[PDB]
């Protein structure tokens, strides 16, 4: 349970720290922190399956999908576990993240620890895109920066 | 929780990939490291998977049982204590280990933590001072990475 952290690094400008708290044990995770260098607007934000950075952000694999369902937004029953939808960058390209999710977890099974968190090139269409890609990645595009979700204090 | 891997990266020349296999049995830790200075190099697990301020924020060695620093085979050691990997003349350490004092799924879960490789030799604790009681006089943290689930 409780406290995690993930330094997001890439090959371009975007970088940021994302902290995770989980007070109880089987419940909701507050995700918060700050990411820079982004273009203004919406950006896909998910946990991928593998905390594998060998071949960069590519090695993280697909979205963390322990239930093997289809891609969706954070509020849809048919979602991926990694599916945290979007974060939002102001101008200055800064995205003060503040999310609360009750599917992802720091404890077990849905435990996203040692997994990869990705912020994307474009908006996540939350499964509503109307193509096959929209059901896999929500059309979020490249992976701008990523990091392995590790234990904190 | 059977396979893991870590990209040891550092703000210098030292860098390499390390793998982990498990099948509550032992763990095989293998891979290579390069850019090292020839000799023995301290190598092991710290407590926090926190790269926020670099290797520093990884904190003290992973020690679930509040004990003195040690070599992998001392009874008294930090669960994370791997002792040394040997960098051949070409700064290339061929790493292979089968520590059963660490695991990928336990209360000693090494997953989500930071693997670290050091300036100098892990004193394995017989260094004759306070410092070798904590770190084994292994010195500065030349590279690190978070241990994460591999495909
Ligand atoms: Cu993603
Ligand atoms: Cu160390
Ligand atoms: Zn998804
Ligand atoms: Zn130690």
């Amino acid at each position: 349970a409780t406290k995690a952290v993930c330094v997001l690094k890439g090959d371009g400008p975007v970088q940021g720290i994302i902290n995770f708290e989980q007070k109880e044990s089987n419940g909701p995770v507050k995700v918060w922190g700050s990411i820079k260098g982004l273009t203004e607007g919406l950006h896909g934000f998910h946990v991928h399956e593998f905390g594998d950075n060998t071949a960069g952000c590519t090695s993280a694999g697909p979205h963390f999908n322990p239930l093997s369902r289809k891609h969706g937004g954070p509020k849809d029953e048919e979602r991926h576990v990694g599916d945290l939808g979007n974060v939002t960058a102001d101008k200055d390209g800064v995205a003060d993240v503040s999310i609360e999710d009750s599917v992802i977890s720091l404890s077990g099974d849905h435990c996203i620890i040692g997994r990869t968190l990705v912020v994307h090139e474009k908006a996540d269409d939350l499964g509503k895109g109307g193509n096959e890609e929209s059901t896999k990645t929500g059309n979020a595009g490249s992976r701008l920066a990523c990091g392995v979700i590790g234990i904190a204090q």
